[PDB]
């Protein structure tokens, strides 16, 4: 019970933590119906409105006012924004001039400069060209200080999964909120942006910024404000916290808009009815920089201004049903829309058969706007699987479109597509002391922006999904100094120790400066193996998983491809410097009816007949579906010389990863859940390759004197190409698009294989993670 007698006289918007039986007067107060009995009455006056007029100028104060334009009001804190400019001659803050700010200029009594987010809900990226003529005080804060030209979101592009990650530096599935609506299994319970469930903190994972402020002595604002409090109350009552004796004073804020999103949903991203909401928003974010100024903090406070997703065209007209794919949709429940999972209505209804509804739904029409996944298939740069709250079916869905149960206007816009999907950009502007002036940064993931409010905050980050230093260039100080991994298993360099005689496995066949340009890949955990020269290829041979961790080689844009000679077609040799025992053999792919294999240096790049001989090495030889060879060949054979010839030469990587519980990260040998028949040859899920040359094309990747450029795949391994609905013709007409799907960042690679690249390199350890953090994606 919680006593609601009590009064919020002297107590409004109190960041105190009150707990039943007494009665609160914070923003989370209506959601728990404790509100006190006149908290309403006391804290959320609306009289006379939000902006001082001529008239108020020197009046006395009546406390039931909204905002103050009394003499007292800049002591007590609580003018109305604009009450300097119409009653005391200044300027707003959008009309002043540009300046750098050097170093905070802060009040007696601040420390450090606070921190403020003021986060924006689907507010796409592109808005941001409306510029000044619609967004003046954006503007200002977008040109002066720093900005992407956009910020990626996570998968699925909605609200609560973003705000989160936002939050916390997480992949939902790791943060748990991995949608707006979710069922738990285990909780039987089902979760929803409206109503109550959603206040158990048993959904929410990770530790969000609030907290980690919290637990190392830095005070925070509320990170949450009721739906019934306006916009300009919400700035006022920042202002006013800004305004307490230092000893009250918090170092972090939140501000959040629900607009553009609305908008957006009801007009659609293009419409012209767009340009009010955001000058709304515009004049808000105005609100907030005059009151600044007011306070003497203009040119102390560090100001995030940040989306959680854009918005896209969809209408009523472009909408997919299932029941046009399945005959009896009304015993499953489907969360619909941009993004389809797909669950029986009976939780743990027997007769749910996954199989028969993914086929049902594979390839079905032509022109079909979603593609059915299993989670576990995935393009692993979702990071969408590890979670048991995400079904395991799954449908993506095409841009522009929605996925209905069935068919038993008001909106023209929406969003939750693919996280790579230009219209799901979002923004990014930082502006204050701490961050860089006038300057331009590429865009980056919302995964990475917890690590930097940590830096601006002086704050220790709890685990998570960032890569710390990645974003240090937007920064001009507070910086964080990333130190490198170190090395846990050292190779051994085995020179021969056997003979061709040696051998009994069924086989038949009748440089480390010029092939690893950034040096050799740090193995990040404790294994056994064996560094491997070759005239076109090193590699990093695993005793323990019968194949390279990593093949790395340099193709000069002048290389020659050349074919495979018939007679060699199956060759493979023996390797003489790696044993017997610690060799794969080919009895297994002969025997196995379903498995074949393939290489990873691809004999068609051979310097010479000579060297090309040691193409076929068993030593070189990874297991491979035929359906994953008619990729895998049409990449070695076609892809690697275009990109040599495109990018004027290319230094290739290419290996294996093991994530059989789809968790991202590299399986532990007991996780690894086939081989190839009759063997103990482990079936790597996934193949990457990570293509690097130099950012400046006009110099050879070999000679490169600067930054580097870079494109990485994870490609799925697997027994089919259902997910490529034209496979059927030629591979090109069909690889290069799924390639495009599977596009990863060398972070992701990482994660997944325990290496560690680019340790040798001429530029800093800060320019090389964000390299490793880049994703190209094709749009
Ligand atoms: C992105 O970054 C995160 C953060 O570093 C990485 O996630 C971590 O992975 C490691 C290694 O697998 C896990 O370590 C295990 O920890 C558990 C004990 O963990 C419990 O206590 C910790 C610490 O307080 C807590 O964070 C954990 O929270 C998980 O479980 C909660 C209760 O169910 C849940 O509410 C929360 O959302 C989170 O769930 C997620 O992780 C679990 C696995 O723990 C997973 O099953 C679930 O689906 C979610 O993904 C938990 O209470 C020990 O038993 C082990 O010994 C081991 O130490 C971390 O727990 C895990 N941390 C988090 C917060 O997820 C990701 O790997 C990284 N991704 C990539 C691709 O790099
Ligand atoms: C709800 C997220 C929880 C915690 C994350 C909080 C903060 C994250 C980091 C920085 C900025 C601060 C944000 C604080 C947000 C406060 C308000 C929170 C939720 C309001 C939710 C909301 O109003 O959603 C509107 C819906 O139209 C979205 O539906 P969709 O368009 O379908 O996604
Ligand atoms: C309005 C409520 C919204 C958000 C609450 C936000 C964060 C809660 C933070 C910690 C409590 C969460 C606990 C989740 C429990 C277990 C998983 C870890
Ligand atoms: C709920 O809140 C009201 C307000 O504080 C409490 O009312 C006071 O209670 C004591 C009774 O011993 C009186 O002396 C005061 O006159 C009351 N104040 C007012 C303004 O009403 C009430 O006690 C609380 N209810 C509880 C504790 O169950
Ligand atoms: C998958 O689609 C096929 C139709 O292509 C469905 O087959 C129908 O099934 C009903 C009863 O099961 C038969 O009486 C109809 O004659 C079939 N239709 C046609 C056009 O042949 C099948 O039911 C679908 N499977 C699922 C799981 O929805
Ligand atoms: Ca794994
Ligand atoms: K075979
Ligand atoms: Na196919
Ligand atoms: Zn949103
Ligand atoms: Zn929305």
């Amino acid at each position: 019970w919680t006593n609601t007698s009590g009064s919020c006289k002297g107590r409004c918007f109190e960041l105190q933590e009150v707990g039943p039986p007494d009665c609160r007067c914070d923003n989370l107060c209506k959601s728990y119906s404790s509100c006190c009995h006149d908290f309403d009455e006391l804290c959320l006056k609306t009289a006379r409105g939000w902006e001082c007029t001529k008239d108020r100028c020197g009046e006395v104060r009546n406390e039931e006012n909204a905002c103050h334009c009394s003499e007292d009001c800049l002591s007590r804190g609580d003018c109305c924004t604009n009450y300097q400019v119409v009653c005391k001659g200044e300027s707003h803050w959008v009309d002043d001039d540009c300046e750098e700010i050097r170093v905070p200029e802060c009040p007696a009594g601040f420390v450090r400069p606070p921190l403020i987010i003021f986060s924006v809900d689907g507010f796409r990226a592109s808005y941001m060209k409306k510029g000044s003529k619609v967004m003046p005080n954006i503007e200002k804060l977008r040109s002066c200080g720093t900005h992407a030209p956009y910020m990626r979101p996570v998968y699925p592009t909605k609200t609560f999964p973003n705000l989160y990650t936002l939050a916390t530096g997480l992949y939902p599935e790791s943060h748990g909120i991995v949608g707006n609506s979710m069922y738990d299994p285990v909780f039987d319970a089902t979760f929803h942006l409206r109503g109550r469930e959603k206040f158990n903190h048993r959904w929410w994972g990770g530790q969000p910024l609030w907290i980690t402020a919290t637990k190392q002595g830095v005070r925070a604002g509320t990170f949450f404000w009721s739906v019934s409090i306006p916009h300009e109350r919400r700035i006022l009552t920042i202002l006013q916290w800004l305004s307490l004796p230092d000893n009250e004073r918090p170092s972090v804020y939140a501000f959040y808009s629900e607009q553009p999103d609305f908008s957006g949903h009801k007009y659609g991203p293009f419409g012209p009815e767009m340009t009010n909401p955001l000058r709304e928003i515009d004049k808000t974010v105005g609100q907030l920089m005059d009151g600044l100024k007011q306070l003497k903090l203009h040119r102390c406070v560090n100001v995030i201004f940040v989306g959680d997703h854009g918005m896209e065209d969809v209408t009523c007209d472009r909408t997919e049903f299932l029941s046009n794919y399945l005959t009896n949709v009304d015993d499953i429940t489907l969360v619909p829309g941009t993004l389809g999972r797909i669950r029986p209505k009976i939780p743990n209804n027997l007769k749910y058969d996954p199989k028969a509804i993914i086929a049902n739904l594979t390839c079905k029409k032509p022109d079909q706007h979603f593609k059915p996944y299993m989670k576990q298939h995935l393009p692993k740069r979702l990071h969408y699987a590890n979670n048991r709250r995400i079904e395991d079916l799954h449908l993506l869905v095409e841009r522009r479109w929605h996925v209905a149960r069935k068919p038993l206007c008001f909106f023209q816009g929406d969003h939750g597509f693919d996280n790579k999907v230009n219209s799901m950009q979002t923004v990014f502007v930082g502006y204050g002391p701490t961050f860089k002036y006038r300057t331009k940064v590429p865009p980056f993931e919302n995964i990475e922006l917890y690590n930097v409010m940590c830096d601006l905050l002086g704050l220790k980050p709890a685990p998570n999904n960032g890569t710390h230093g990645s974003l240090n260039h937007l920064l001009r100080t507070n910086t964080f100094r990333p130190t490198l991994p170190e090395e846990v298993s050292r190779p051994n360099y085995p020179g021969i120790m056997y003979l061709q005689s040696d051998f009994d496995l069924g086989c038949t066949c009748d440089t480390e400066e010029r092939h690893l340009l950034y040096g050799r890949p740090a193995v990040l955990y404790r294994t056994s193996y064996d560094i491997l020269y070759h005239t076109d290829f090193e590699s990093g041979y695993s005793e323990i998983f019968l194949m390279p961790l990593w093949t790395s080689y340099t193709i000069s844009k002048q290389a020659e491809v050349s074919s495979i000679p018939e007679h060699l077609t199956n060759c493979v040799r023996p390797d003489v410097r790696v044993s017997p025992g610690f060799s794969q053999n080919c009895l297994a792919y002969k025997n196995d009816k379903q498995m074949s294999y393939g290489f990873l240096f691809p004999p068609y790049l051979s310097s010479s007949p000579e060297a090309k001989y040691d193409a076929f090495l068993v030593t070189n030889m990874v297991p491979m579906y035929p359906a994953f060879k008619r990729v895998w060949t049409y990449f070695q054979r076609v892809l690697v010389k275009k990109y040599a010839s495109e990018r004027n030469g290319v230094n290739v990587i290419s290996g294996p990863i093991f994530d059989y519980n789809y968790n991202g990260l590299r399986d532990i040998e007991d996780e690894i859940k086939q081989y190839v028949e009759g063997s103990s040859i482990p079936v790597p899920t996934h193949y990457y390759s990570i293509i690097t040359s130099c950012l400046d094309f006009t110099q050879p990747a070999d000679k490169c004197d600067g930054p580097l450029s870079v494109s990485s795949f994870i490609l799925p391994h697997r027994p089919d190409n259902d997910e490529s609905c034209n496979s059927s013709e030629d591979e090109s007409k069909w690889v290069e698009e799924l390639m495009k799907m599977h596009t990863a960042r060398v972070r992701d690679i990482e994660h997944l294989t325990g290496l560690d690249f680019y340790r040798k390199t001429s530029r800093s350890y800060s320019e090389i993670l964000t390299l490793k953090t880049y994703l190209h994606t094709y749009e």
